[PDB]
């Protein structure tokens, strides 16, 4: 594997979203990669609709601004045989009524989708090597919050309640980290990304290891 990956240097990373009030990151989450892998198999980097998974990608217990699983918003794409794009179906962070005009209003498709190895940072790493990777990690506690700069190592659980994506790794220093795109505007962390202690066993730094999945397309 190389010793540093950044998809931005790819042109695989569409610019820093800010999600504001509504609980939508498991949709933000699921964009970013879906983007990616796009990107990598299509040659072209368009940004995705996180509005249209809130909307009409309800299920079980992913519920819109209130909450959901990354997992639920690859499925949506994958049942409804595609998305839209963030031009034509815009974020409101607004829980809304499915737009069926522009759900069946589809653009890029994704063909399946895998989930990584939990509290496996080399599958994880192995997995980032090829595209980004959507993870959760535990963003409840006021060193995350607060975060600015630097290579973050807590303090945090494992108990995950915020999605992110993963868009590379490197080391400096010695120390070995992940570059993850958070959705809280380009104000949080370095320019809206954060650079998160790697290779630290089990779940990883907040549990960012510990539910990684990325979709698929052939
Ligand atoms: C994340 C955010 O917007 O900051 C958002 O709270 C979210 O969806 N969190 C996920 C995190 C991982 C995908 C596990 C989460 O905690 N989802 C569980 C939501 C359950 C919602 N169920 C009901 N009944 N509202």
């Amino acid at each position: 594997l190389p010793s540093y990956v950044d998809w931005r240097s790819a042109g695989a990373v569409v610019d820093i979203k800010s999600q504001g009030e509504c609980g939508g990151c498991w949709a933000f989450s699921a964009i970013a990669t879906v983007e990616g892998i796009n990107k990598i198999v299509t040659g072209v980097l368009i940004s995705l609709s996180e509005q249209e998974l809130i909307d009409c990608g309800r299920t079980q217990n992913t519920r819109g601004c209130n909450g959901g699983y990354i997992t639920d918003g690859f499925q949506f794409i994958i049942n409804n045989g595609g998305i839209n794009t963030e031009e034509n179906y815009p974020y409101t962070a607004q829980d809304g009524e499915c737009n069926v005009d522009l759900q069946n209003e589809k653009y890029v498709t994704i063909d399946t989708y895998e989930n990584v190895p939990y509290n496996n940072e080399w599958a994880l790493q192995t997995a980032v090597t090829y595209q980004p990777v959507s993870v959760a990690l535990d963003a409840a506690g006021d060193a995350f919050k607060q975060y600015s700069s630097g290579i973050f190592t807590g303090p945090c659980g494992t108990a995950i309640d915020h999605a992110v994506t993963i868009v590379g790794y490197g080391t400096e220093g010695g120390i070995d980290y992940w570059i993850v795109k958070n959705s809280w505007d380009t104000t949080w962390g370095e320019e809206g990304y954060m650079r998160i202690l790697r290779n630290v066993g089990g779940a990883g730094t907040c549990g960012i290891a510990t539910m990684p999945s990325y979709p698929v397309k052939y």
